[PDB]
């Protein structure tokens, strides 16, 4: 109960459909006008949202002090919404689970929820032939289209879908300090 139902707590209130030149993602709202996306999506100075276009007024990859690849970039949007700040669900380390939840809403897989079970440690990752690190893992065949979607344990916002093999999907962990 308290895991699906935080899931599903958090899609209604932080998390959206959008639409690059690459396709459809689902992104995350985490304070106010900032944003997570994977970096794949390659968001532009406009973006879809939800079916309205919005400007972007900056878009950066994210880097931490290890200097690497971390396959998500944060985006400040220009608009009147003002998410609700889900920081203080993200933990201060990248953190595994035991019975995960992706949360998944695009205009072509709207408002799903998808058990993967256990989030484990994986680490570096070549991601169609990019190097990637501090990605976990779950033994669940997620799909294409899926990109973005949240890695949500109960009370905490552990990670973003970003890729997989057609048998195990991996997911960019999320740390407090990207967001600080
Ligand atoms: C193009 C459509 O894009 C999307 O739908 C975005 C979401 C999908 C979801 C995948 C789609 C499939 N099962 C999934 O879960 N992600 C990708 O396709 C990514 C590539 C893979 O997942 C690669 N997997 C690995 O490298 C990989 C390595 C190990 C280990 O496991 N997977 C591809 C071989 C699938 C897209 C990408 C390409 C170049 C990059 F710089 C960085 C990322």
């Amino acid at each position: 109960g308290p895991s699906l139902d935080f899931a599903l707590s958090l899609l209604r209130r932080n998390v959206r459909q959008v639409q690059t030149d690459q396709g459809h993602f689902t992104m995350l709202g985490v304070r106010d006008r900032l944003a997570v996306l994977p970096r794949h999506s390659q968001p532009g100075k406009t973006i879809w949202i939800e079916h309205k276009l919005v400007n972007v007024l900056d878009a950066v990859e994210l880097v931490d002090e290890q200097g690497v690849n971390l396959a998500l970039t944060l985006i400040t949007l220009d608009t009147n919404e003002k998410f609700r700040d889900i920081t203080k669900f993200i933990p201060e380390n990248i953190s595994t689970a035991s019975d995960a939840t992706l949360v998944i809403n695009t205009e072509h897989m709207p408002s799903m929820f998808v058990p993967v079970g256990d989030v484990v440690q994986y680490g570096f990752l070549n991601l169609s032939g990019k190097p990637t690190h501090r990605t976990m893992m779950y033994n669940f065949p997620t799909k294409a289209g899926q990109c973005g979607g949240v890695v949500t344990s109960v009370g905490k916002i552990i990670g973003i879908h970003i890729g997989g093999n057609g048998r195990q999907g991996f997911c960019a962990g999320l740390k407090r300090s990207y967001f600080a």
